[PDB]
């Protein structure tokens, strides 16, 4: 696997939980597919940049709060 | 994208810090000239595997390197 993926993908499941959404209310939010949202948290899919700012759109969180995640994930 | 350009220019600053170039970059991170030399102009779209590739390329941690995002980020006027 790539070490990455594994903490990127855990960070948006949290917040994806934490704001109290399923995967198809994210899958709406970011306009991707659920498919596409359920494989990446299994880190079984390979998500580029734009669908992370997607991504992050569909979360309602900035770039800093989720680095900030991230790197504490990471920890 | 925002995001691409701040992550694009971390990226370039932290190869310039490293006294590197591009394509010693697209060596070290085992990646093409041509789309290391993209992803610094047209952002050109790079996946998280990309992304730590090159990252080991740069000798950087996910802590140094993400705090040093941020920073980015966060300077303005």
């Amino acid at each position: 696997e790539s070490f990455l993926l594994s903490k990127v993908s855990f960070v948006i499941k949290k917040i994806r939980l934490e704001k109290g959404m399923t995967q198809e209310d994210l899958a709406y939010k970011s306009n991707l597919d659920a498919t596409y949202i359920s494989g990446i948290e299994r880190n079984s899919r390979n998500l580029t940049i734009k669908s992370l700012e997607l991504i992050m759109k569909g979360l309602e969180v900035s770039d800093v709060v989720f680095f900030e995640m991230l790197i504490k994930e990471i920890l």
